[PDB]
């Protein structure tokens, strides 16, 4: 059997809070008025939803409406969003509405004038990345301090209105309350941002999963390679990580937690030395790289979830000296 694990920070936030804080199934929703919103255009779609740009007709403000396609999953997202409302750089849930006849619910968010990261990330300066990384860290330390793991940290879930230097960590639909010893679903986050704990099916993970995901984002931004670890599937995703971090530290990790690796992994992982971060530094990205960026990245991208920086430790890193 695998060795148990608990978060080294905010372990019992949900334990010492009242039942109604984490017990989202008991939360009774007070519905807003659907007729306050006019849908303007489709912005996207997910597995469980469709997203639209809308207008709040009572004040002419732009909003984002997420129309939900499971009752338990709906209440979880709402409770997390309400718990986190007002938190630094956390998307604001402005309203919750429902078709009064069909009962189909929808969440109304504040609008962020985002620039697609495939266009934006190319124009960001060294200072810009440090600033935005510090802003994501504020949201992560906040949600973690409130006993919540985001579990889907990636650039598409980070809205940036660059003109206003405004950042919001969005789509808390995969977010979950942390309870020490709980066995969580490893089928979370986007492939490229999945922590090794998920890829090896280690279910007793915690907030430190978000720090890996953030590490993947930092690497993609300072090295101008999006995504940084580009696997063709979940198995190959771990191979991509092993080709950078090396197999020795991977097998030490599996060994430490007594993880039984899938038979598929053995032959495909092979043997790879740990690469120096400097290897990924080239003429075009060098202006975004510094010894502090590499030391910071190196402390985020650790196989052992218990050895990655916490969001508060990350905010203290010298990489953010000019920002703070
Ligand atoms: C709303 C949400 O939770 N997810 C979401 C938002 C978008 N897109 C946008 C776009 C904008 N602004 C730009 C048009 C200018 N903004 N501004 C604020 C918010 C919020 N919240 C927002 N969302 C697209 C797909 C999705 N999901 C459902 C896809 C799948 N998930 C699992 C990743
Ligand atoms: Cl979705
Ligand atoms: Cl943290």
């Amino acid at each position: 059997g695998p060795v148990p694990s608990r978060a080294r920070v905010y372990t019992d936030v949900n334990t010492h809070r009242p039942r109604e804080y984490w017990d989202y199934e008991s939360h009774v929703v007070e519905w807003g008025n659907q007729d306050d919103y006019q849908l303007v255009r489709k912005l996207g779609r997910g597995k469980y939803s469709e997203v639209f740009e809308a207008i709040n007709i009572t004040n002419n403000e732009k909003v984002v409406v997420k129309i939900l396609k499971k009752k338990k999953k709906i209440k979880r997202e709402i409770k997390i969003l309400e718990n986190l409302r007002g938190g630094p750089n956390i998307i604001t849930l402005a309203d919750i509405v429902k078709d009064p006849v069909s009962r189909t619910p929808a969440l109304v968010f504040e609008h962020v004038n985002n620039t697609d990261f495939k266009q934006l990330y190319q124009t960001l300066t060294d200072y810009d990345i440090r600033f935005y990384m510090y802003e994501i860290l504020k949201a992560l330390d906040y949600c973690h301090s409130m006993g919540i793991m985001h579990r889907d940290v990636k650039p598409h879930n980070v809205m940036i209105d660059h003109e206003h230097r405004k950042l919001r960590l969005i789509d808390w639909g995969l977010a979950e309350f942390y309870h020490p010893g709980q066995e969580y679903n490893v089928r979370v986050a986007s492939r490229y941002f999945k922590g090794p704990e998920l890829l090896v099916d280690y279910q007793m993970y915690d907030y430190s999963l978000d720090m890996w995901s953030l590490g993947c984002m930092l690497a993609s931004m300072i090295f101008r390679k999006e995504p940084f670890f580009h696997g063709h599937d979940n198995y190959d995703q771990l191979v991509r990580i092993a080709k950078v971090l090396g197999t020795e530290d991977l097998y030490d990790y599996i060994d430490k937690y007594n993880i039984e690796l899938d038979p598929r992994f053995n032959d495909i992982l092979g043997r790879h030395s740990r690469k120096r971060w400097e290897r990924f530094v080239h003429s075009e990205n060098q202006h975004l790289v510094s010894p502090e960026a590499l030391d910071f990245l190196d402390k985020l991208l650790r196989y052992d979830h218990q050895s990655r920086l916490t969001a508060r430790e990350a905010m203290e890193h010298p990489y953010f000296y000019t920002v703070v």
